[PDB]
């Protein structure tokens, strides 16, 4: 069920982040295309993490995580954040090094969302990678953009 | 003010989509990209709405809304519900027409966002148009993705 609603949201186009957070021994990332912008001020950024992701319990704990926005070349880091396993994929100073950018944010509140948890955070700390194309998600399949224009 | 932030976010590609909402024969849409998929059940979506956008008095009034995903080739009709007029645009049956998908939805719920509120919609109604391209925004342009013939 719910084919409708797959193919509609598969039409939405959207760039591909890597969200982490660590709590003691357990550090954890996730790949994430469920992400906006939502405020200016304060500087605030919504998700939606699954309720049934492992990310989420650190995550709490955590009061704390981190977003990488993912550039393109890296489709290799979003697979294995986002359960296919690749050889020596792994988190840098709790993000993703050689990203886009990485936001690095203090859980700021979190709301019900049916199957999903929304999770805002106030972004304390931005660190940018070099300018370029980023990894794009759209209709079930990692795309590039025409760059530049 | 907030340089980094917004460069930052300026790094995250997205689609573009107009949210309306309508209470009589008053009718307001916006251009949005803070969009994004929320929970496949109960089938939900979620957006960022400015807490000065006209849209949002009529959206809660109303209790119900759409959201229209724009297609390459719509730069006008983004330009045009973002606050600068073109010739020739106007909302059909409460939506864009011509759009990749449609989503009509019932207002679920409203939770504070910083200077925007988070809007979340339970799906009742899904509407696909044509396959096709996506209308893309990113590093503050409207761009276009390899998708070649
Ligand atoms: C394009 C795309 C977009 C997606 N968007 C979303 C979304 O917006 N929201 C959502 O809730 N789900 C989304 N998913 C699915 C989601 O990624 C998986 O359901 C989820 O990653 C499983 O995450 P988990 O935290 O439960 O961890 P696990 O099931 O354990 O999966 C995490 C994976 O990341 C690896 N990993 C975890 N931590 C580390 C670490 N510290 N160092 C190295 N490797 C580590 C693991 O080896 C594992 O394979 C998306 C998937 C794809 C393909
Ligand atoms: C690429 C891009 C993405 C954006 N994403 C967001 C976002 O995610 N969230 C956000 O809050 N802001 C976003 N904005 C800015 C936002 O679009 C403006 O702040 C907002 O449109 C002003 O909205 P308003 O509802 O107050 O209406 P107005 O300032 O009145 O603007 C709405 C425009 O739509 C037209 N319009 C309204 N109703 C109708 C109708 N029934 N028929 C025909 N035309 C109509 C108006 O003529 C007007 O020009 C974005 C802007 C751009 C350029
Ligand atoms: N937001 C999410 O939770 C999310 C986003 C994309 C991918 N995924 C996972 O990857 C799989 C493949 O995605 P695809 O886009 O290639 O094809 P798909 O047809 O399974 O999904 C299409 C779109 O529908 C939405 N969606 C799908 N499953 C969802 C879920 N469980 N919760 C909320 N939204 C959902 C997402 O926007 C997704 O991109 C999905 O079935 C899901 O398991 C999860
Ligand atoms: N989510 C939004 O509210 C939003 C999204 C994009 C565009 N806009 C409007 O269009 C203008 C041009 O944007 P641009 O991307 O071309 O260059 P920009 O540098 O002005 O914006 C960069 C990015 O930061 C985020 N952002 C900017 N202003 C915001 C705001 N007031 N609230 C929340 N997030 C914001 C958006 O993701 C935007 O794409 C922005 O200044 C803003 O007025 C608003």
């Amino acid at each position: 069920m719910k084919e409708a609603f797959k193919e509609a949201l598969a039409r939405f186009a959207s760039g591909v982040t890597v969200v982490a957070a660590r709590l003691g021994e357990e550090e954890r990332g996730m790949t994430a295309t469920a992400f906006m912008s939502l405020s200016l001020e304060p500087p605030l950024v919504a998700l939606a993490v699954s309720e049934r992701a492992k990310l989420l319990p650190v995550l709490e704990g955590a009061g704390a995580f981190t977003v990488s926005l993912l550039r393109e070349g890296q489709e290799a880091v979003s697979e294995h954040f986002a359960g296919r396993p690749k050889e020596g994929i792994a988190l840098e100073e709790g993000r993703v090094k050689g990203a886009l950018a990485v936001l690095r944010c203090r859980l700021h509140a979190l709301y019900p969302g049916g199957d999903h948890r929304i999770v805002v955070g106030l972004v304390e700390e931005v660190e940018l990678g070099e300018g370029g194309p980023p990894l794009v998600y759209f209709q079930r399949g990692y795309r590039r953009l025409v760059w530049p224009s």
